[PDB]
């Protein structure tokens, strides 16, 4: 049902072993953690959720681009990425990381 | 200023007007805090948010509410907002602008720091 996407724009490639952590949001209006994970050598984190498990719901989709742009030596702007979205009643939630600058898109297919 | 927001409208070319836009600061007993409010002009632009001397150094975060654009404009977007994360003046007193480009299903975020 979902499944994030990383790119670096600097190198031209996938960005690999970026930390992803996926929230849903609480009646609390609190962030509860609901799945995470690692990209791997493709760029992609598969396997975060079910069907099941994936409701309808407010999602927070945090990819740590600072830890990433560190690892390769490079001097980065955000603390990090999050994409905050509504799951209605799959999800593609792709990312394209410049060291000051994101962006995010959704492809969202049946 | 030492703080401006910048909003554009991927879909019609223009300006994006009327975007209200949050700012926080992460508390010493990390949580967010208000920081400044306000919404983007007929150009797009928000100036105003703070002074030199309220803006310290600082976690910030810079929310664009992006949802509420797109849904005046009748249109059903994707995401709730769009956030910018970010630490301000670390290694000094910095001019920061924050420009994102909407789409329904889509945002980009730039930063231009200067000196
Ligand atoms: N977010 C995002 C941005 C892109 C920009 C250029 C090409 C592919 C892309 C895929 N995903
Ligand atoms: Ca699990
Ligand atoms: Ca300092």
């Amino acid at each position: 049902p979902l499944m994030v996407k990383v790119l670096d724009a600097v190198r031209g490639s996938p960005a690999i072993n970026v930390a992803v952590h996926v929230f849903r949001k609480a009646a609390d209006d609190t962030w509860e953690p609901f799945a995470s994970g690692k990209t791997s050598e493709s760029g992609e984190l598969h396997g975060l959720t079910t069907e099941e498990e994936f409701v309808e719901g407010i999602y927070k989709v945090e990819i740590d681009t600072k830890s990433y742009w560190k690892a390769l030596g490079i001097s980065p702007f955000h603390e990090h990425a999050e994409v905050v979205f509504t799951a209605n009643d799959r999800y593609t939630i792709a990312a394209l990381l410049s060291p000051y600058s994101y962006s995010t898109t959704a492809v969202v297919t049946n």
